[PDB]
């Protein structure tokens, strides 16, 4: 029992309409959108493989000459309303956006940094416009935001020295006065997601990034924060030296997400995965063709696995510096929705069942109890194997998008072949079952 003062704050899962809110939306997008954009993974005729949006550090570019690359910020075909309409069809609740990324270019005009778009041919507040556009379509907007900033000399990576830790003073004042700017120009916004907080000088900084949080929520009522955030009195991050979850939601799985039979811990908390379309390209990468690029079932099958494990899922795009989508974007979007206006009812909403996994895909849990077969793999047995927890009965199968009634064969104490419909639907499908608790047999139904 380690005594702190900046670790943990919350008890268990926060209650409360607006965590409610952030929890029932499940499906997410993610914006990474600045200066990266423009060379796209390429400088001085040198394409590179890692992620876009760190190409500065890849080629080795200065600051000056990186942040040089505002001159050609100019976004002709951007346009919010569109890029709303976009989300609002793919099915997402909300969109989170890199109000600023590593390079440290706001997409807000900032009074603390010339680095902004007010500073571009552009001019314009391009975040301005998007939480309006997203607000409009009913779409919750969440704030991503960089800590470390390769743009204000002020940064440390270490507090090596008494002249680090005044710098590194100054540039979390710098850091406060940022956020508090973007709580106060946006009221709307719903979330802060922290990056780049990693670093020894953050981990030092255990208290400021307990301070970041208790500030932002005093600004933004209802407001949530992710664990990436946090560090506490001795440097620990996302859990405290007691195991203890800190801000809102446990924020990591990029690129792995939680183990459905191993990992069933998660449940506990509120959590978030992201993900991205390459293997890992967060912001626009012209070429492609270098990674392994997911199919739409690929990514639906991982927003389900999240939503069956207590979970959200953000699917990442990487606009054009146009202002415009590239076309696999636009066909993953438009595909992902079109899945999600069949199946939604067993994504938005819904939640961790307390089945044990089977392998013809996930259940997810309803908020009336409804338990959601979501089948990714079809059996040649014909017969899905459903295991109940104990006290709980299956009382009948009904196939999501006609009603017709699926049969439900007992095959021991606590377990059933629940049938496949007698047509193949011929696509990640889903059974809607009805369950029932027994008298007193404790359970979470």
């Amino acid at each position: 029992e380690i005594p702190l003062k900046y670790g943990a704050t919350n008890e268990g899962k926060r209650q409360d309409p607006a965590m409610q809110k952030f929890r029932d939306n499940r499906l997410g997008a993610f914006i990474h959108w600045g200066l990266y954009a423009i060379p796209g993974g390429e400088w001085n005729g040198k394409v590179y493989g890692g992620a876009a949006e760190w190409l500065k550090s890849w080629a080795k570019v200065p600051a000056d000459e990186w942040l040089k690359l505002m001159d050609q910020w100019n976004p002709t075909k951007f346009d919010a309303k569109k890029w709303a309409k976009m989300a609002k069809e793919m099915g997402t609740k909300y969109v989170k956006i890199t109000t600023k990324h590593h390079e440290g270019f706001c997409l807000w005009p900032s009074k603390y940094t010339k680095y902004t778009v007010a500073n571009t041919p552009y001019k314009r507040d391009i975040l301005g416009e998007l939480v309006k556009a997203y607000n409009d379509e009913g779409i919750d907007v969440h704030f991503y935001f960089s800590v470390m900033d390769w743009s204000n000399p002020d940064y440390r990576y270490d507090i090596k020295s008494k002249e680090d830790s005044i710098a590194f003073s100054r540039f979390l004042e710098f850091t406060d006065n940022q956020l508090k700017e973007l709580a106060t120009r946006y009221p709307t916004v719903k979330d802060f997601w922290f990056d780049g907080t990693w670093d020894a000088s953050v981990k030092k900084n255990g208290w400021w990034t307990a301070h970041a949080e208790q500030m932002l929520k005093e600004l933004v009522p209802g407001v949530a924060i992710n664990s990436r955030l946090r560090a506490d009195d001795k440097g620990k991050r996302h859990f405290d030296s007691n195991g203890r979850l800190m801000g809102d939601y446990e924020s990591g799985y990029e690129r792995r997400l939680p183990d459905p039979v191993k990992d069933l811990k998660v449940t506990q908390w509120d959590w978030e995965a992201c993900m991205t379309i390459p293997e890992n390209q967060w912001g626009y990468h012209k070429d492609w063709s270098l990674s392994y690029v997911k199919t739409p079932i690929e990514v639906i099958d991982r927003i389900v696995h999240a939503v069956s494990m207590g979970g959200n899922m953000v699917v990442n795009f990487g606009p054009q510096a146009d202002g415009d989508f590239r076309p696999e974007e636009k066909a993953m979007a438009t595909a992902i929705g079109k899945w999600m206006n069949r199946y939604g009812k067993a994504v938005y909403a819904c939640d961790y069942a307390g089945f044990e996994k089977q392998d013809w895909g996930y259940y997810t849990r309803g908020k009336n109890d409804e338990v959601y077969m979501v089948v990714f793999n079809q059996p040649y047995s014909e017969r899905l194997i459903v295991k109940t927890p104990k006290g709980i009965t299956v009382e009948k199968a009904t196939l999501l998008t006609t009603g017709e009634d699926i049969t439900v064969v007992e095959t021991t104490r606590n377990e059933y072949n629940v049938s496949v419909p007698k047509k193949n639907p011929g696509e990640p499908y889903v059974i809607q079952l009805k369950v029932r608790a027994a008298k007193g047999t404790k359970s979470i139904y």
